[PDB]
């Protein structure tokens, strides 16, 4: 035996904290006097009229606006792993994002009432929006030009 043997300390991943009753309760009554505090904060935090949700809402659909072309674009690169037999099922598939497609560009009305939808004050901001959504359509438009490219070889 070369090698040095370890030794096991006995209860040494667990010490025993002494904590009194009084001890404990004086701490407990600083925690209580302390969580109210704590309360007294989070009041004070609650931000009463300013940063309107739609604006969330319009981030949200801008994120929503690159998941709606990850999707198809996900679903496009899927098809890249093999190629089914049956043709109607692509096909099929195309027919949902069809209503997504519609779906999609009613978000852009949504979005358009969006931009109406903020507040004034900030003509900057509009000028941020106006590009991102402007970005988005033109690779929108691929990915519809895309949607239909599969579709005119699915059909006939």
């Amino acid at each position: 035996m070369e090698q040095f043997p370890k030794e096991t300390v006995v209860e040494s991943s667990g010490p025993k904290v002494l904590e009194t009753a009084e001890e404990i309760q004086e701490r407990r009554q600083e925690v209580l006097t302390r969580y109210q505090s704590f309360k007294e904060r989070v009041a004070e935090r609650g931000q009463k009229l300013e940063d309107s949700y739609h604006l969330q809402v319009f981030k949200r659909d801008a994120d929503d606006l690159g998941k709606w072309i990850m999707e198809k674009v996900n679903i496009l690169t899927d098809k890249s792993y093999e190629d089914p037999t049956n043709i109607q099922g692509k096909y099929q598939k195309h027919q949902s994002l069809e209503a997504e497609v519609q779906t999609k560009s009613r978000l852009m009305s949504e979005l358009e009432k969006t931009r109406e939808e903020r507040f004034t004050m900030g003509h900057s901001a509009h000028e941020e929006t106006k590009a991102h959504i402007e970005e988005l359509r033109h690779l929108w438009d691929l990915l519809l030009e895309l949607t239909l490219e599969k579709g005119d070889q699915l059909l006939r």
